[PDB]
């Protein structure tokens, strides 16, 4: 029979130089740059670079019919590309649409990347219409979503809400709608702009409406950092580094877990009972995301990620405090939850 | 400040050959050889081989710890080797534990391969005590399961039911529970054991019980094939070279996703139904399990997999035909289903 697709081993990788750097550019809509320290001469160095030259290698041969490129900018032999392109962060993937630049900061893996790659071809906003639409709509929980109601597509005030889209795409998704009857559902005046933090009920509204687009982006960034808030591979990096004091409640949770989900609703309820805490931010990690680190988290933390699981951990040299808990009895509500921080926190 | 593990560059896949391979299954508990043909000459063709050592390399250091080797086994230069171990299936990965020997047939990638051989650490069969592991085992339903109640471990028909699971290891989860108040909620006699097809509400009793290791081996092998299965990265080459009739019934369903939820309830609906069909298989993908074939699947099936998609896959030149639905109607019916399939094979 037909066998499933492979890798080819073609090489597409574009080696960027300051000679082509153009015409790059200009070849692809979405271009991806790894900006990468000169591979040093021992082996496992040199092994390390292979690994990640054939990572972009496999995402390049899954994206080519979609128009996204991948380049390689050394630090020091193409110093100059780095300069005129804004390359700083070394050993990290820039991103390029069009005008926009995005800095790269989550999980380095073929899955990881070909998927943000095909969230960053998306518009910035996408659209609801049918009841369909919305209910798809109201479902997300796990990122923090925006919604505003405009007249058409031309109006101004969308267009400032279109761009403020662009500022964080795709992490950040920017929905719009233009009919009236799935506005009155979500109680949305005209250009009014409702953000729901993930995770919660009930939304809320940007003041002063209409709004324009330093007041959406200034308001996304005064709450996109939710009370719970889940590590996605495409920004685990942002996440984890993005520490309160020096430390963070970390939550493993398997969604499709019996025992997981459970406990997962108790997480959602403590997050919502203390949602207006400036301080509190914790983390879930769904264990199935991250079957890698599965074995170095229960080595690390001495945990079984089997059974739901609950913490501190210090992010400077990974020193971890667990709630425990009884296999046979029921799983902790918030209550207990509740207490728990309260009580290893003093 | 402390950064994420990493790929080190370190090797440690061994070269297996004839002077090592005796020291090899003496030092690891369980051994995932890859039997290769000799690299061609060729760039591309070495790309592909470089490509395929790095990932045994990646999981070899995730493993590290918990004692799983990796090893290659070279057709030509180690053909004796081969020869002595059984190595026949060309460019595919054997995985020896003990005395068994599997046979991988799944996606060849890092991730799958972790998942596999942590799967294949644990024992073959899993016992059942409280409440709470009980209400974990009822969930499962995407995997054929058997449950069995004995009197204890020493049992004669407890050990005999070990025995069986370890020819299906770990692919087909064996429970078993001493526990009396767990064997009256499943409606078990003594050494009466259960078999749940996968997306199946209710069992099938093993008769002419107490079952002996080879009547349990029988029966589930002429029961393996379930009337709707899920392609699983674990054994997606197997479940898909195993074409009814040179065709597949292959279903796209996100199952976060609100609309492909429903269609996988309609389509549970619909296996359950016609589960006494010796003939019908459907085939049901998670596109989410499989992130760098959407691509792929969009272009071949012309189908959108954001939408949930049924249809009939020709499996030798990847021919298709897709049910067109009202991207605004409501989502197809079991009937509407039932009524589509049966009238293309007509
Ligand atoms: C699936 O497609 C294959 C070809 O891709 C079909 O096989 C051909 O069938 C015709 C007559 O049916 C023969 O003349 C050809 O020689 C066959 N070619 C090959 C390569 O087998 C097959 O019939 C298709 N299956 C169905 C169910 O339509
Ligand atoms: C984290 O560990 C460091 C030592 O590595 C220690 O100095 C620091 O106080 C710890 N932080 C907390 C919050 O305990
Ligand atoms: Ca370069
Ligand atoms: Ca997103
Ligand atoms: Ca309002
Ligand atoms: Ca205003
Ligand atoms: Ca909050
Ligand atoms: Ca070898
Ligand atoms: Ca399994
Ligand atoms: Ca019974
Ligand atoms: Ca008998
Ligand atoms: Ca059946």
């Amino acid at each position: 029979g037909l066998d499933f697709p492979e890798y080819d081993g073609v090489d597409r990788v574009v080696n960027v130089n300051a000679k082509n750097y153009k015409n790059v550019f200009k070849k692809y809509e979405v271009l991806a740059l790894l900006y990468h320290e000169p591979p040093e001469d021992d082996k496992a160095s040199q092994r390390q670079f292979e690994m990640d030259e054939l990572i972009l290698e496999l995402a390049a041969q899954v994206l080519e019919d979609k128009g996204v490129g991948f380049g390689m900018v050394d630090s020091e032999k193409d110093a100059a590309v780095a300069k005129k392109l804004g390359l700083t962060e070394e050993d990290s993937v820039y991103v390029f649409k069009g005008d926009e630049v995005i800095e790269y900061d989550g999980e380095f893996s073929a899955d990881t990347l070909v998927e943000f790659l095909l969230d960053v071809l998306e518009d910035p906003v996408e659209l609801i219409e049918g009841e369909r639409e919305l209910q798809a709509f109201e479902n997300i929980e796990d990122d923090n979503k925006l919604i505003g109601y405009f007249k058409n597509k031309d109006s101004e005030h969308y267009k400032a809400y279109e761009d403020a889209a662009e500022e964080f795409h795709p992490y950040i998704p920017f929905f719009a709608t233009f009919d009236s009857k799935v506005a009155k559902k979500l109680t949305l005046k005209l250009n009014e702009i409702d953000f729901y933090e993930a995770f919660m009920e009930e939304p809320v509204t940007i003041p002063d409406k209409p709004n324009s687009e330093e007041e959406i982006v200034s308001f996304v960034e005064a709450h996109k950092r939710s009370t719970l808030r889940k590590l996605k591979p495409e920004s685990m990096y942002e996440t984890w580094e993005d520490d309160l004091d020096g430390i963070h409640i970390v939550a493993f949770a398997e969604e499709t877990d019996p025992d997981g989900y459970e406990f997962l609703e108790t997480l959602k309820a403590v997050a919502q009972d203390n949602t207006d805490n400036p301080d509190l931010s914790i983390i879930w990690i769904d264990p199935d995301d991250f079957p890698l680190l599965v074995p170095y988290w229960e080595k690390t933390f001495n945990i079984d990620l089997s059974a739901p699981q609950i913490g501190v951990v210090n992010v400077t040299d990974a020193d971890s405090v667990w709630m425990e808990m009884d296999d046979e009895e029921d799983l902790p509500s918030a209550e207990e939850l509740e207490d728990w921080l309260e009580d290893v926190l003093e």
